[PDB]
């Protein structure tokens, strides 16, 4: 049986092996606003591969495998954990309801979030003792948190000399058979803050949030900024 | 000036101390739920009283001076951290919110929140990065904690020694001029869950937050139970 969540399902190939796949569904808040982008699913697909390259090269083990066209990637399969590891860099999105600051907000250093994976819940932040409960142990949340934090200065590094301002993003994680720990999920604009180094504005999901322009054309711009070349779908 | 607060007022002597004056009014749901109950002041106060002296006994730094009669406390002027430290050690009140566990689930370990104290954001749970962004140090935090962990080994083990279950309660801190951390605030049925060992019941603010029956019975057979005496008022 094939895994279908709100943008990506996962089929299952071997023991140790899935597709993952990206559709062209988008969603927010939490599942109340819905549309559909045409090639939403490529661009994201694309830079995902990118950057889990990137990240290969700076020593961030990932699941990424290779790709099996199109919007679909192959990839390890792990023990998730029950996750959502947010970095932040500059005040943005449910941060402004937790620390009075403004958006744009430039942070002296990185914030880490935890939030457990739960629907009934809403995915709630955590802490490390509530993690604890959930059977993930200190050493266990502590080496997340530092492979959080390095794979946020290689792509704010990188995004930076690009012209794009890294303002926060979501990283997902899971245990492979030898029970280290690895990267997961996606990279993309769906799980990522982008901002134009000049103008401040997003090229990301927070236009679809917000209605803030055309999706597409944000996604498009991210791409053609970080390849260089311009998306063929 | 006089600093009145929703349950206590805060006189000022002089540079070094205030008077802490426990009052008879009690709040619930962030204000929505008001009740007065004479006694209640007497109460809180004279158990505050007699936390802050079993504490002191075991090293734990804290505000207390003396009383000055009533439900006047005589208390160290602090420079106070913005935070309220909530220690658990069974589920219930909002934690059933954050984890999928039961009321009365006993945690294998206790579970420190940190709240910052921001009555527009209606005191969000904060981790260890936000308090840093807040200007509290890492150390700082470190020390909180492994306070509120003594403080909390010494009241649930007195406390079970008079058939009281200790489920959780919400500390408050501040620094000295010597830049000690020093324990604050109040320690009573009003921010501490305390169940009867045999029945489970609540002999704390939660009789009230609920209506499980009558408050200030609750409160004196917390007060009987653990002076002994019948209190005098
Ligand atoms: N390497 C992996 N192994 C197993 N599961 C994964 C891996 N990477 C991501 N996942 C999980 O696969 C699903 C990806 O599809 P998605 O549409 O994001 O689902 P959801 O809407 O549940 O987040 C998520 O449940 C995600 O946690
Ligand atoms: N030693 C201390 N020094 C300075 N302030 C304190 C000390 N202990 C408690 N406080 C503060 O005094 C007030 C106590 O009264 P309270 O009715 O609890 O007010 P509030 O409704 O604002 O919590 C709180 O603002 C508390 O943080
Ligand atoms: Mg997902
Ligand atoms: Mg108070």
């Amino acid at each position: 049986e094939v895994y279908e969540g709100k943008a990506k399902k996962m089929i299952p190939i071997d023991d140790d092996k899935l597709i993952m796949e990206f559709k062209d569904d988008a969603t927010a808040f939490d599942g109340t606003k819905k549309a559909r982008f045409k090639g939403k699913g490529w661009l994201n697909a694309q830079l995902s591969v990118i950057f889990f390259k990137l990240l290969e090269e700076h020593g961030i083990k990932t699941h990424f495998i290779g790709v099996a066209g199109g919007n679909r990637l192959i990839v390890e399969k792990l023990d998730m954990y029950p996750l959502e590891v947010v970095v932040r860099n500059v005040v943005a999105g449910s941060l402004k309801k937790r620390l009075p600051l403004p958006e744009g907000y430039e942070l002296p250093e990185p914030i880490v979030e935890l939030y457990y994976k739960n629907d009934e819940l809403h995915d709630p932040m955590i802490n490390y003792y509530h993690a604890k409960v959930l059977g993930i142990s200190l050493d266990e949340i502590k080496k997340i948190e530092e492979i959080a934090l390095k794979v946020n200065e290689i792509l704010k590094d990188y995004l930076a000399k690009k012209g794009i301002i890294l303002v926060d993003f979501k990283l997902e994680f899971g245990k492979d058979k030898n029970g280290d720990i690895v990267l997961a999920d996606e990279i993309s604009p769906d799980t990522c803050r982008f901002w134009d180094a000049k103008t401040k504005r997003s090229l990301d999901k927070d236009v679809f949030r917000f209605d803030k322009g055309d999706l597409i054309e944000a996604y498009k711009e991210i791409y053609e900024r970080i390849t260089g070349e311009k998306p063929e779908f």
